[PDB]
């Protein structure tokens, strides 16, 4: 089965942040690298853990798979590595319930390509800002065009 | 058997550099993936083809058969499989020769297991810089302690 590649861990670390020491978000919860929130080599993040580069792409990689197991739950049609790698970024952004209920999916699925890469910029809003993401989706999109 | 990990093709696949679409290496030869020269469903690699991730990983499994083999064959001792993954990023690197000839070898086969990971470290040298390989060395050392 399809899964991201190099580029696409390089370009889903750009959007997200990396951080290598561990940190608490918004939230209150313990996170280190790209959004890691599980427990790193069988205990739980805290303060003052710190990771290497390459151990935040195994960590990314563990938590991509929910991601990759969406695009070949729900994907029916041929996707390029380009448009598999956009896809992740985008679903790892807004989740696998909204990415199945999305106009990108269905377009897609009907290969609608242009269409399905337009409808990455739909998914724009965060919180009170209508458009925050919209630069974030711009480059997924032309990544998906590519 | 043992074999190379998901964990240690993503390692290697950082240390070495995916290019997903064929292009000619620094000596002229049509390379694709991660230094894949062999042909591709049937055809010589050459300007034009391109691949999935899927494919680039695949290929490498296949292309490390002979390093593999190399540690089949001259390591004499147990390796967890960190120690393996770590074994084939340097030998996919150096060769089989300078492998055979190596003190990580020499150490390995004594079970000096933390002499045999020092020794990744002399393996540091390319073309007029002494120590350029020595960050992927010591990066390899960790995957190898690990
Ligand atoms: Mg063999
Ligand atoms: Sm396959
Ligand atoms: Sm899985
Ligand atoms: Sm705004």
């Amino acid at each position: 089965m399809m899964q991201i590649s190099s580029n696409g861990i390089t370009r889903l670390k750009r959007e997200e942040g990396e951080r290598l020491k561990a940190y608490s978000d918004s939230r209150g919860i313990p996170t280190i690298g790209v959004g890691h929130t599980g427990k790193v080599d069988g205990n739980s993040v805290a303060s003052g853990m710190t990771i290497t580069a390459e151990k935040s792409s195994e960590l990314l990689k563990e938590d991509l798979q929910w991601v990759e197991d969406a695009i070949s739950s729900l994907v029916r049609v041929p996707l390029n590595q380009n448009q598999y790698d956009a896809m992740c970024s985008l679903i790892f952004n807004i989740g696998k319930s909204a990415f199945a209920g999305s106009t990108v999916l269905r377009q897609l699925n009907l290969k609608n390509y242009q269409a399905a890469a337009d409808a990455f910029l739909l998914w724009k809003k965060a919180g009170k800002d209508p458009d925050i993401l919209l630069p974030r989706r711009r480059r997924e999109r032309a990544l998906f065009l590519s």
